[PDB]
RNA sequence: CUUGUAUAUA
């Protein structure tokens, strides 16, 4: 086409491509264009874009370059404009969430439309919240529709979730649902979700989506409710049984580090006792079975040994320094880390 | 062991 080769070869704007705007949000480069200039063009200029396209406007959501020009016209357009698109997408919620580039769009709807048309729309997915959640797409709709409305105007997300809870914390997807979950939630919400974990602690620590949720929860402080204290407590207990094991393993090595930085005075003191030299003599003598010997050579223990220097208490820290100088005497990148860092 | 984990468009 003639226009598109003009601006290529190439400055125009957008009076100059009335005939053909459809097509030109199609293509790449007549798309970054058109997004480049809704950015700064008047009212005038913008109406004549959106009055020609919006009839096309469900079919460019979906389109690979299109999708981009219909997101500027909930950024950049009217009152008006933005109300016709909304209008377009009612009863296609379901549809356009799915499709792989009109999520974006929904997406991005949600963050500029009126809390009262956020609603009406996420209202859709009222009875396939396990869909949209276990779907490559939908999930980032869900995650959206959280940070975007009040919990209060979405009791259909948490009730059509109650059994699986569990099931979605150890999956791809669901463990960002949950996270949003809780962050967003209330106390009752926060209540529903814990109850269905608080049995499954070892399990979601050393799972490879799990450890996650687990690692929220850690990072939180005693300002919130009574269940996300008891809780916290559960896994540095359920940690502090396991330090070693823990320790040396892939996934759940994360929590302990997590565990020792955003663990109280009480609950980080009894995790590293049980790693922790019982005096001087046994810290310059330390056997090869012992718990710092054993994390030490480890490849992802030495991370959190490496992490108890910088967390330890004054009395605790003398005695882990001197037990890692000792192993550095007797005989890769874990033992060159941990070298410098005593030096 | 130049050392260790999860989000989808040009």
């Amino acid at each position: 086409s003639p226009l598109l080769e003009q601006l290529r070869n190439s400055n125009m704007s957008l009076k100059d491509i009335f005939g053909h705007s459809l097509e030109f949000c199609k293509d790449q480069h007549g798309s970054r264009f058109i997004q480049r200039e809704l950015a700064t063009s008047p009212a005038s200029e913008k109406e004549v874009i959106f009055n020609e396209i919006r009839d096309d406007a469900i079919e460019l959501s979906n389109d690979v370059f299109g999708n981009y020009v219909i997101q500027k016209f909930f950024e950049f357009g009217s009152k008006i404009q933005k109300n016709t698109l909304v209008d377009q997408f009612k009863g296609n919620m379901k549809q356009l969430s799915l499709q792989m580039y009109a999520c974006r769009v929904i997406q991005k709807a949600l963050e500029y439309i009126d809390s009262n048309q956020r609603i009406e729309l996420v209202l859709e997915l009222s009875d396939s919240v396990l869909q949209m959640i276990k779907d490559q797409n939908g999930n980032h709709v869900i995650q959206k529709a959280i940070e975007t409305i009040p919990i209060e105007k979405l009791p259909f997300i948490l009730s059509s979730l109650t059994g699986h809870i569990y099931h979605l914390s150890t999956h791809s997807y669901g463990c960002r649902v949950i996270q949003r979950l809780l962050e967003f939630g209330s106390s009752e919400d926060q209540e529903s979700i814990l109850n269905e974990l608080k049995d499954f602690i070892p399990y979601l620590i050393q799972d490879q989506y799990g450890n996650y949720v687990i690692q929220y929860v850690l990072q939180q402080d005693q300002f919130t409710n009574k269940e996300m204290v008891d809780i916290k407590q559960e896994i540095i207990e359920t940690v502090a049984n396991n330090v070693v094991e823990y320790s040396k393993h892939k996934f759940a090595s994360n929590v302990v580090e997590k565990s020792i930085l955003y663990g109280s005075k009480n609950q980080k003191d009894l995790i590293i006792s049980k790693i922790l030299p019982r005096d001087k003599n046994h810290a310059l003598n330390l056997e090869d079975d012992s718990p710092m010997i054993l994390m030490i050579k480890d490849q992802f223990a030495n991370y959190v040994i490496q992490k108890l220097v910088n967390v330890s208490e004054g009395e605790g820290k003398k005695l882990i320094v001197i037990a890692i100088r000792a192993y550095l005497d007797k005989l890769l990148a874990s033992v060159e880390k941990l070298a410098a860092l005593v030096e």
